[PDB]
């Protein structure tokens, strides 16, 4: 008799789930007293949302769609503790894309020679022109200054255009739903903002508050993609890649020398993939310069906007691979957004394929990597961390209740994952604390608690593209803030004894 | 490592063919008239899935049933699906896999059958034939003389249909939660609970089941079943050794009509919703049915919501009851397990207990993913997962059928049974729906007939026929595939390649 006594059987059964444990991220860390303090109350506080939702029958909020769930997290403990906690590193981002909706009305339409139109499609555009109303073309431009104090409510005004622009002023899932109606929301969105946010000091300060706000959430670290491309000035002249490149250096050093407790920033060029081969054949080769010349800031190359109907990986198979055909070859790193997609078997998700034989650093998405065994393998084996956006994933279409997110059959197999919040300011989301708090609470189980937080947020540093010296600076700085976040954690949770 | 592209198409197609030779029929090798066929359906597949993907508009296998019955059954991937044999239906519910129509058209028109509104503004029905039962919470009325009196009699009878059948709206719509589409379909029960346990009907509803599976072309189920309350005109209640010889005589009759249907074999379930004082009660009775019914009876399940409800390991001693008797008796176990969306949790952890307790299949598994460890021991000891791709979207578990969580399982070659769970509920086929959806949504674009013919064979290998019926059950399958083959080159004009 196998299980003749209760001891036996719950023997067998804690051995069973507790291998399953030591395999999960996070599964080999050992929590010290005081991290397994905090450990127990955010324990306790995770099976009470779990278990009420369980047993009185109730939709699980951190599931649903993130419009109904923001508002929800951010009342709670849980949320509270993972807001205070340092992040480590936010490596999957756009960098017309990542700080807050509210400045570009605050700040940047409250600047002179703003212009603004209603379009076709009844959205408001904004742009800048320094010779008057720029011609009517399909639009009818007017100076926003004009409009805003001939409004007869400024604050309904700003609201409007804030309104007008964001992806959550209604629930996504909701009002676009499919993925082709919320791709072509989102794609809106950056044709609504393109004009203004590529005017070179609007540019500029912009980024400048991308880095302030990711400070601001506790994130010492930010890898951005940028196409870097046509920044232009009042005069209407319009500055190459190498310029926008050494203009977010130049914000990178300062801002670094201001706030210490910063790691910094590097830059991953990005090309949208539904331009012709010829192009990106150019791109390829102006990344190729860019990474010979400002090493450690120039990252490498991505392809981005919508993977389902545009050019795979394949499809600009020889502009990708002519670095390693070079004489003496060149290894340009590629960061390739890939598997963004629900199909299988099809010329998107084996964009996998291509990203791994072309040695991908990392791989943006991966939602279909959990479909496809072979890939997993060079993943683990070579150490490609998959950024997981899940906020991202689920308002742009992937998926609907996030215990389904394609990333926790990988997170169970300890696949290396960063987390990261793709574009935070399209949909109101934080830098990192509501992607990690969604994380944490969908793409995990009930008894994952503080050791599952410290592993993903020591991934987005070990993963990063720091050097040697940099990394372990940073190691030892992120070291410092989790010790500082545990001891005052404990006191404010009251959890000292 | 790629000067030509030779090089990089080689090691691209090598990646590729391993996942494609490690997934579900991968190894199977097809002959030249089968290559025809597959040859068809994997052109038929690339141009439903290039115009979802290139025109931008939703892939329909893939959306609510509610939506997607009607379109499917007009094309020719369903049509030869439908044609096909489907081997076995492994999973089913006794009260759940007839047609509506049939308790319609053929039980409300017997004597004595009553009807009523329930507080809930449901219809229910029930026989009663010593008068008219108590009107405890509703009003009872002779069904006889409300149709004569509706002076519309065709839709009297469509209203009852629409009454009970959980498609008469898109549940996703309707009841868009977990527990309000439980709600629902638990209702569908107890709207049906009086009518479909008196005897004769409950015989003729069994027999209807055979009846129909074999017009889909399945040869062989197996059929959890209550088995007990079966009730007379007179009163009379039937005890469950008594349910279990009506389903025996009427299947031994089916056989004896249909030589070219294989048969039934019978699992008791019981509502997870009793004490374990009376579930040992119910596992004593069914070690007792498969000691003195063997090859028919199988053994034993638990059934109803898993989430809200008690877990195998709140039954264990009585689960682990007939292993430590003296000699031991090894009742075999058909688990319902991990039909959960929770992770880490008392549900999810039933595939834990699933496995120690030696369970023969697994029903549902949909948490599966999400537990290594276990995937490997259902690898390891042969445990088929009997996947129900409806039923898992209707009730809640996932909306776009692609993130099914079994997908990841067919492209490791986990072993995997297509079933239907309760076809007749929401107005599905036998297997035909079930299958196309599997086919559809849970593997890829380059998926094709291997991939239907291994799981069609599973559904008789991983059955519970011994080794001489099994054999007897392939050459029956193989004779209905080969006819199937070529009828279908002659059907789809594929004969001169
Ligand atoms: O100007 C920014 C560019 O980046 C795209 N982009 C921005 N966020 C994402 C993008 N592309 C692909 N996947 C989804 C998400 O990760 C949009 C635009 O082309
Ligand atoms: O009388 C039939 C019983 O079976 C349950 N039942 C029927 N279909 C299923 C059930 N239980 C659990 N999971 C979903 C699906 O597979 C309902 C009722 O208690
Ligand atoms: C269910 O909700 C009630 C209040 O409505 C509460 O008392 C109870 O604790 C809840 N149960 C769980 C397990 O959260
Ligand atoms: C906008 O930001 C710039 C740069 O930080 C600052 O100088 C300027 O005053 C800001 N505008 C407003 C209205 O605050
Ligand atoms: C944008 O503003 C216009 C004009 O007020 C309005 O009609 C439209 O609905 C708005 N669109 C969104 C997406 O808010
Ligand atoms: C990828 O990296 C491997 C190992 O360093 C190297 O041998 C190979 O040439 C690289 N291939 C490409 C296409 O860059
Ligand atoms: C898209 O639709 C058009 C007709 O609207 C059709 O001709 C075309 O072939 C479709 N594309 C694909 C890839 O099916
Ligand atoms: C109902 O089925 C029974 C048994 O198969 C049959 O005798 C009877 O004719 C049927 N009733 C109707 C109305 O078809
Ligand atoms: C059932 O029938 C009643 C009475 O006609 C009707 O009001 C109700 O909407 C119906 N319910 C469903 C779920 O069809
Ligand atoms: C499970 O099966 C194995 C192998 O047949 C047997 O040794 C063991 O006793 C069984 N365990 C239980 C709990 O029935
Ligand atoms: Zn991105
Ligand atoms: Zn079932």
């Amino acid at each position: 008799v196998r299980f003749p006594t209760m001891d036996e059987y719950t023997n067998a059964r804690e051995e069973l789930i507790g291998s399953e444990q030591y395999l999960r991220v996070g599964g080999s860390i050992n929590l010290n007293n005081k991290e397994k303090k905090l450990n127990q109350f955010i324990l306790r506080e995770k099976r009470a949302i779990i278990e009420n939702s369980r047993l009185n029958k109730t939709q699980y909020i951190p599931a649903v769609s993130f419009f109904l769930s923001k508002s929800q997290m951010e009342s709670t403990p849980i949320f509270k503790i993972i807001k205070d906690m340092p992040k480590g590193a936010a490596l999957h981002l756009h960098d017309t894309a990542s700080a807050r909706i509210d400045w570009i009305v605050s700040n940047a339409t409250y600047r002179d020679h703003v212009y603004m139109c209603m379009d076709q499609d009844n959205f408001v555009r904004l742009t800048v022109s320094g010779t008057g109303p720029p011609a009517n073309s399909g639009c009818e431009w007017k100076l926003v200054e004009t409009e805003r104090a001939n409004s007869g409510d400024i604050a309904a005004f700003d609201h409007w255009l804030k309104s007008n622009i964001s992806l959550l002023t209604t629930d996504p899932l909701v009002t676009y739903p499919s993925l082709d109606k919320v791709w072509g929301r989102f794609d809106k969105h950056f044709s609504q903002l393109r004009g203004i946010i590529y005017h070179t000091p609007i540019r500029r300060d912009y980024y400048r508050q991308i880095l302030e706000e990711f400070r601001s959430d506790n994130v010492q670290y930010v890898e951005v993609r940028s196409s870097l491309s046509g920044y232009y000035d009042l005069d209407g002249t319009v500055h190459d890649p190498e310029y926008g490149l050494q203009l977010y250096k130049a914000v990178t050093e300062e801002f670094v020398r201001t706030y210490p407790d910063f790691s910094g920033a590097k830059i991953i060029k990005s090309t949208a993939r539904v331009k012709p081969n010829t192009d990106i054949f150019n791109d390829v080769k102006l990344s190729m310069d860019l990474y010979k010349r400002y090493p450690g800031f120039f990252l490498g190359f991505d392809l981005v906007a919508q993977e389902d109907p545009n050019t795979s990986l394949l499809g600009y198979i020889d502009s990708l691979l002519y670095p390693s055909r070079q004489n003496p070859p060149v290894s340009l790193p590629y960061y390739f957004h890939a598997g963004e997609t629900n199909w299988q078997g099809t010329e998107v998700d084996y964009n996998l394929v291509d990203a791994l034989l072309l040695n991908a650093t990392r791989i943006g998405h991966g939602f279909a990597l959990i479909k496809h065994p072979r890939v997993i393998e060079l993943v683990k084996s070579r150490g490609v961390a998959v950024e997981v956006n899940p906020v991202s994933n689920q308002l742009l279409g992937l998926v609907k209740d996030l215990r389904n997110h394609a990333a926790a059959p990988l997170l169970a197999q300890n696949v290396p994952v960063v987390i990261s919040s793709d574009d935070p300011g399209v949909w109101e989301a934080l830098p990192m604390s509501h992607d990690m708090y969604v994380a944490f609470m969908d793409l995990v189980g009930e008894d994952a608690g503080l050791d599952v937080l410290k592993q993903l947020v020591w991934n987005s540093i070990q993963y990063s593209s720091m050097n040697a010296t940099e990394k372990k600076t940073a190691l030892k700085l992120l070291q410092a803030k989790w010790n500082n976040f545990i001891n005052d954690s404990l006191i404010k949770w009251k959890l000292t004894n």
